[PDB]
């Protein structure tokens, strides 16, 4: 039909290809559910309109179903199209030396080339601003970039150009503010630059709890929504794919771990209760600075198979420290219901708990097919890369909340240096902190032995208080 012969031919040209049942299917501008990598390179670039939100969860998910090198060939060869041959009347005008009419090429030109060129150019634009890591990653992905960018030609097209020039220039100098005064720097029995004694008994608990929330804080910032798109972190290339994500969670495993070996390592039963006191009470000034994600690691330190069954230790409790603890545990029943209204209740700064988007993250991952079959043909399935986006987009919502709170330099490098597994993997050390747990209190049938102190400093806790 007339508007599928004024587009280029398949023979020429592989982006003008009539849309059917079996290349695009979909869910105002029409939601793409599913497509072909073609097809939705071809939207990506639409000529009828600009679609922010496609552009935007595409960038952000294209990973999981394109390489960076294949993008930036496929969105080269979007823009360049071919013109339609002149008319017969204007064939004979040319022949004639004159100049032709030239009517639908034209129209061709301005309706359909201009703007998907400009289409192609806004994609490296947001591609450029957004995830920029790619070319930090592959400098000769960015060659290309840089030679396709530079090479564009016509004044329209320069200033983009231009645009696009300048973002990558500003990122590669990148590479090589508080409204009220901080609260004092809190301290207990270590002095400051005594980083010989650091403590979980040693160390003022406020200024664990804060040391922790500005590293946790840091670390949440730092997460970019692809990382956690396809399982990333869980595969292959995961240290140049999920950098930060995985920072993220190496630190909530070890200070979670960390927080089990100080706990069972202290054999004696009277000091191991002012270590889960002195614990419960990091968690409370969590509490009070809206870290949800500390307070949840302490919740799963102290629900962990060798620390929740330490019965005795748990009786020496204050009965208003349990409650404190039974609080915060509740904040994960119910899928997350209390967690989630608190979240939106309390006002700003704040942490959010980073495990339930790689929980829910996951469950997406699994529970939605990568394709869609479609006659045959397969479909890349993008409603499940945009499902992914969606709450990455819900991360991305918390991550500019910085904290009134002084870094302690010798404090954060203690808690960035955490290393309570040794030489062991997980499993020899969750195994080993397990038996650790029997040892201190055996199992029922068997009595309950002493043992003797190893802290030579007072246990009393300074408190919470300021
Ligand atoms: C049925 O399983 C549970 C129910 C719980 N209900 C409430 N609080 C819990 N943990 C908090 C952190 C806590 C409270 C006091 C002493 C030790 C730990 C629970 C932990 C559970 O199993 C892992």
């Amino acid at each position: 039909g007339e508007e599928q012969m004024r587009l280029p031919s398949a023979d020429v040209y592989r982006f003008a290809e009539p849309d059917s049942e079996e290349n695009i299917i979909f869910e105002g501008i029409p939601i793409i559910k599913a497509g072909t990598v073609i097809k939705l390179i071809e939207r990506l670039t639409y000529h009828m309109y600009a679609d922010p939100n496609f552009v935007r969860t595409f960038l952000t998910t294209y990973r999981s179903f394109c390489k960076p090198q294949e993008l930036l060939s496929l969105i080269i060869e979007r823009f360049e199209i071919p013109e339609p041959e002149p008319t017969e009347a204007d064939r004979i005008a040319i022949e004639n030396g004159d100049q032709p009419l030239s009517a639908e090429l034209k129209r061709f030109r301005k309706e359909y080339i201009q703007p998907v060129q400009l289409r192609v150019l806004n994609v490296c634009r947001h591609w450029v601003e957004h995830h920029f890591y790619d070319f930090e990653r592959d400098a000769y992905l960015l060659q290309r970039m840089e030679e396709f960018i530079g090479t564009v030609r016509g004044k329209a097209m320069k200033k983009w150009v231009e645009s696009i020039t300048k973002i990558i220039q500003r990122k590669k100098i990148a590479r090589d503010t508080f409204q009220s005064s901080p609260p004092t720097v809190e301290w207990h029995i270590s002095r400051p630059g005594h980083i010989e004694t650091f403590d979980l008994l040693t160390l003022h608990p406020i200024e664990i709890a804060r040391q922790l929330t500005l590293l946790e804080s840091d670390l949440y910032r730092a997460v970019q929504p692809s990382e956690l798109v396809g399982s990333v972190w869980t595969k292959e290339d995961k240290e140049i794919n999920s950098p930060n994500l995985l920072k993220m969670i190496r630190h909530t495993t070890n200070l979670t771990l960390w927080f089990e070996k100080c706990i069972v390592e202290t054999e004696n039963l009277e000091e191991r209760v002012a270590v889960v006191s002195r614990i419960i009470e990091i968690l409370q000034v969590f509490q009070e600075l809206n870290n949800f994600n500390g307070v949840l690691e302490v919740v799963s330190a102290m629900n962990s198979s060798p620390v929740y069954r330490l019965d005795h230790t748990f009786e020496q409790i204050p009965s208003r420290q349990k409650k404190i603890l039974e609080e915060a545990h509740e904040l994960s029943e119910d899928h997350y219901k209390k967690y989630l209204a608190k979240l939106r209740s309390i006002n700003p700064p704040c942490v959010p708990f980073f495990g339930i988007y790689l929980t829910n993250i996951l469950k997406t991952e699994e529970g939605n097919p990568e394709v869609l079959k479609r006659h045959g043909k397969e479909l890349i399935n993008f409603s499940k890369r945009r499902k992914v986006a969606e709450i990455t987009g819900e991360i991305q919502q918390y991550q500019n909340q910085p904290y009134c709170l002084r870094v302690e330099s010798d404090i954060k490098r203690f808690f960035e240096n955490l290393n309570p597994m040794g030489n062991s993997m997980e499993k020899e050390f969750t195994d080993y902190l397990f038996n650790k747990s029997l040892e201190i209190e055996p199992r029922n049938p068997k009595p309950l032995p002493r043992f003797p102190k190893k802290y030579s400093y007072p246990l009393k806790s300074p408190g919470v208080r300021p």
